[PDB]
């Protein structure tokens, strides 16, 4: 009841059953009439849609979920390598918009988890700066799909894939990916793993459940759960629910002196739709369902402060960027070692059949923190003999966010072909000093003296994989004993522990 | 206002006022203190007590504080320079042991905080190591009150006096000393100020709250809070409390087979009496309160898993020794930045009395932790007059263990006379490669190659007192803003930052 996992079984084989134990499992009863005819694969199968020029879908594509249905409530889902929903064709046909931006490849205009440190982030303009400086890698966005583009970078860093599943008799794909700094080269580390599941439950409905997992030692505090929206071509009008279930269109687009529509979701009937037009019931539709509830009293513990959505067509009506954003925010602490989930919906169908669907479902949204049990969370062996025998025993892992336990992953030096695992996943990778772009008379400019940047999507460094995940305490029991995996290593170029690590993390002793 | 701190206010002047904020202050529901019975000094007024042959009070004495009162409740109370007790003069005479190894000069059988990381620490004695090999500096004990001798060494390295402080209108002593690892030469580094405060609460009671504030990055998980003992020959009779307050004799006596007396403190009453004999309520007696609540629940994100006492006669009735060692120990988690306090009592009076007193006050004992809060905490400027102009400006540092704030010390070289101030203690410390004890093949041999020893104690820097606290991070607002201190140094020989403290400390910039 250990098994085996192969360092060599990569996370696009979709086999990693015991990786998502800690999703939660939503049961309906028989409030919904489940999928009879559902497809999935990972063979390259591209959308079709128009795309940004410079844009080839082999360079993004991960996976095709598709709900085969009546020519209202059929939809098609590609997943993208970082996890996100680069294309989304319902009876409006394609929804996400085409990425028209060189730099911006898939990466915004998706749908995605998006989290920041509003203490670390810096969104000043240029001409905060000095002459000739750039704001660059200031932000700090963590984006669920990927990484702009930099100078060297012709496509971007999409967020590593790390594990993922697709469970056939449950109709779901799981995916969990390692977050990237969206703003490169960037000042900050990223300790977020993303992990998304996506699920045909019938009727036009797709499931989908964000999870954000804070391994790393910053706090996030401001999630896009999701970030994304969709092509203004293909769904032109815009409609927020109302208490009691009504729909009322808006008007938010970008502008001057204009950010679009905000508000609490408690305002709201748990819903916005978006249409081919506002003209009639039978227009073709996307409902995205993020609930009505803002339980402050129960997250007090987090400073959970609100949860709205914004909506705004970027732009006027022949903006190339062909984008209506959307998404519903979390102002909520995700503090190092937690783990956040939000279970939302998208819906396709005519409007009048999504804001019917949505008007059953938005009850069913939830969110919370996840803190797995040891007794609970499954185990697997990693063999010695795969890693050139650099320990002195095969080692055991846990596969489930066990509070306070460190993922420990595979990753692979391209140049010299070395593989090794670490849970340092910037162990090796380039660094180099920050050009402070302020003046010395900014009152930023002590804030970035000294400082560097991070270049772990250079290529230089392959992420390969999560392994699993080591207790950070002595777990030895009357049934098993523990050690420091200090204690076992031979070989310490294919078993990494960087000073950091070092004397912290345990394993099951043979 | 933010008041200046002289460079050359000593520790000793007992005047460190704002030093001492962080420290709990005890408020009683029930108990009225007298306040015109209690005086301080640091004028040198020996004990006359007995003492180990080689020893010399001088060497030892810091301060004196005595509760004047009758004969029965009076009681005399000498710290020594690493802020321990060693010498408590009662209605029983001398009650600290006389200190008769000559290897162990008041730095083990004296009242003390004590504290060992579990993780680091092996008492392996030399038939455990290789022929000519010896236990030297294996052990990881930081005592409140100094080190063990060692060859070269003829008198301890007490724990260096930091800041201290008499209130007059409290009736209370407070000193910050930096603890010693005890086992010379040391593989460790010390990360430990000890903070006690000695209060004279009246009626022959001593307050005592000792604060163990974890600066480095080890994690201390075995407490002695306090470690001591008594006399044996002033104290012979050995008692502990029971629950519902009764008192019963216990027998514990180290030897062969026997380590003494060891229960958990809810098996008591919440104290132990010493007393002259053990034949009446009459006889002169030291009460040792230490309660009987083990709070598992409230502090089981430290991880406390139990606190119990140990007493033991240290051999028979004529061993020169004359000793009788008592603790409480608490097994419980003092992580890197926390700070952990246990508040104490010792009483003076007739046996009855002390029971009377006890069974009282045990209720008001506690133990915790304390974070400290920027709005709570005083600010000094040190002058760059003072420093030689080594700055560029004056410098603000704040007065109280802030979570994460880096203490910055005065320091002195011996040989040139030149002071500066670093919060590098080790900066300039002589140290030497560790010979590895153990055998090639022994398990523990790899955890001791690649390791050197700490001579902190040989005389060539002298550690005169803490100056203040900087900030770990950025604390600029509307008013003031904060530069690094690296920014403001001409004098990188006066101000010294060394590697692991470079762009990491931030002061007020003028």
């Amino acid at each position: 009841n250990i098994e085996n996992l192969s360092i060599h079984q990569s996370p696009t084989e979709a086999l990693d059953s015991t990786f998502f134990h800690h999703v939660p499992l939503k049961d309906y009863g028989n409030l919904i009439t489940p999928s009879n005819n559902t497809t999935f694969t990972t063979n390259y199968e591209p959308s079709g849609s128009s795309w940004g020029e410079v844009l080839d879908e082999q360079n993004v594509y991960l996976a095709r979920l598709k709900h085969i249905s009546n020519s209202n409530n059929t939809w098609d889902l590609r997943i993208g390598k970082g996890g996100q929903i680069y294309s989304f064709i319902g009876p409006y046909g394609e929804g996400v918009p085409p990425s028209s931006k060189s730099h911006s490849q898939w990466n915004d205009e998706v749908w995605q988890p998006v989290s920041v440190s509003g203490s670390l982030n810096n969104g000043d303009q240029n001409d905060e700066l000095k002459e000739g400086a750039t704001n660059a890698g200031l932000k700090y966005f963590i984006h669920g799909a990927g990484t702009y583009l930099t100078e060297g970078l012709d496509t971007p860093f999409y967020s590593p894939l790390m594990a993922s599943y697709y469970n056939p008799t449950e109709k779901a794909y799981y995916v969990t990916n390692w977050g990237a700094q969206a703003h490169l080269p960037s000042l900050f580390k990223s300790g977020v793993l993303y992990t998304t599941k996506y699920k045909d439950i019938g009727e036009g409905i797709l499931e989908v459940t964000y999870v954000i997992e804070n391994f790393g030692t910053d706090t996030l505090d401001h999630l896009n759960i999701p970030w994304g929206g969709v092509r203004s071509s293909s769904l032109r009008g815009k409609f927020v629910s109302r208490p009691g279930g009504d729909i009322e269109i808006i008007y938010g687009q970008t502008g001057t002196d204009n950010a679009g529509d905000l508000e609490d979701i408690d305002a709201t009937g748990g819903y916005v739709i978006y249409a081919q037009d506002t003209l009639s019931a039978s227009s073709p539709a996307l409902g995205i369902v993020f609930g009505d509830k803002i339980l402050t009293e129960e997250f007090s513990d987090h400073d959970l402060t609100r949860i709205y959505y914004r909506s705004a067509q970027v732009g006027g009506d022949t903006n190339p960027r062909d984008y209506t954003l959307f998404t519903t925010i979390a102002k909520i602490d995700v503090k190092p070692k937690d783990i956040f989930y939000y279970r939302i919906y998208y819906i396709n169908g005519t409007r009048e059949e999504v804001q019917e669907k949505a008007n059953k479902i938005k009850s069913e949204v939830a969110y919370g923190f996840i803190t797995p049990t040891i007794e609970n969370t499954s185990m697997v062996t990693i063999k010695n003999e795969e890693l050139d025998d650099a320990l002195n025993q095969d080692i055991q892992l846990f596969t489930s966010p066990v509070k306070g336990m460190v993922p420990i992953f595979l990753m692979r030096n391209t140049t010299t072909g070395k593989e090794y695992i670490s849970p340092d996943l910037y162990y090796d990778i380039d660094t180099f000093p920050f050009s402070n772009p302020y003046e010395e008379d900014s009152p930023k400019y002590e804030t970035y003296q000294n400082r560097i940047t991070y270049r772990q999507y250079n290529g230089k460094i392959e992420y390969i994989r999560l392994l699993g995940y080591a207790s950070n305490e002595d777990l030895s029991n009357e049934e098993t004993q523990y050690t420091l995996l200090d204690n076992l290593i031979v070989d310490n170029t294919k078993v990494v522990l960087t000073t950091e690590y070092l004397n912290k993390l345990w394993v099951p002793l043979y």
